[PDB]
């Protein structure tokens, strides 16, 4: 279809919003990375910003589907959280472009020079932000009640967990370029350190 | 302790963090510093070279804070948590400088980059000071037999990550921050699941 020609734009922007950043990237930069005119780019997206919201949209959606299915597993909460976290990681190791461009907005928060339709849309994705972290909070108390899990502040570890989770995109920047199997091994081992602990 | 160079450094580190480095300029720096337009330029070559100063200044600060906590006569688990607590208190109280120590496309000169290489060594050594502690920590049986490079790496970025949900929370007293960084450490190293 033409979903073929739009995703190329959003993949390109996802990988161009990263090295340069939004404020330091223009439509043309996308046009050059994609090898396409600047007219059709504006044909599919009415704004230099609207494009970013779409890569945002896809970034959650893509993760939104991938990690949700582990909302029920074989073990207690501990065993539920490990697999879903492993997904979130391997996801972000190949979805990397779309995932840097879902937490970037914090750098554009204060200025917030924006249209009034984009204010509603972006916030609509902000309250949708809360959904994903709540999903990760829920699988926690399932193991805490079972005792197979340690116990710590539920308003802290979720912040600490998601943060420790996405903290790895500030060290995988010059590490990309391997097999998706080799990404899964790390996604497993790292969730081990963050979950099963580094002490005895 | 009103000092001119340092106040220029904080105004920069502040703007450098919240305002994008790209979209935070010397003029942008001037408005929050209350200094003359060319005053900044008197001691600092260019926007970048302030970054060198601010990076270097707040970089060696954290190292002084945490080093005393690597030379204790204890185990890997308890000293590493000790150092990581100082890491977080540095981060929570020095958030502008601390984020800018790993915040670096522009037309850069070799000399301003040579210092950047010098800075990067400091960053690679503070972290290695964290790697050595874990090396004993699993050599002494108080820590899981976990891959060394990754465990030190994960913890370190785990501490540097407490900034992005903390930049909108920083108003509390040091009594709170010391009581906070400790919990932020426990599930960082101890983990969970019994």
């Amino acid at each position: 279809l033409e979903i073929d020609v739009k995703t190329r734009i959003l993949d390109a922007a996802a990988d161009a919003f990263m090295v340069h950043g939004f404020a330091n990237t223009t439509i043309d930069d996308i046009a050059e990375q994609v090898g396409a005119t600047k007219g059709l780019i504006y044909y599919h997206f009415r704004s230099k910003f609207d494009i970013f919201l779409a890569v945002y949209e896809d970034g959650m959606r893509r993760v939104r589907e991938r990690v949700e299915p582990h909302a029920g597993g074989a073990g207690t909460g501990r065993e539920r959280l490990v697999a879903m976290s492993v997904a979130h990681l391997e996801n972000l190791m190949t979805e990397l472009g779309y995932h840097h461009v879902v937490h970037q907005g914090v750098r554009y928060q204060a200025s917030t020079a924006l249209k009034i339709r984009q204010r509603d849309a972006l916030a609509a994705l902000n309250e949708l932000r809360r959904d994903y972290e709540l999903m990760f909070r829920r699988v926690v108390a399932e193991g805490i009640a079972d005792g197979s899990l340690r116990v710590v502040d539920e308003a802290l570890a979720t912040r600490t967990l998601l943060s420790n989770l996405n903290a790895v995109d500030m060290w995988y920047r010059r590490i990309e370029g391997q097999t998706l199997d080799e990404i899964n091994e790390l996604a497993t081992n790292v969730v081990d350190l963050l979950i099963t602990g580094m002490a005895n």
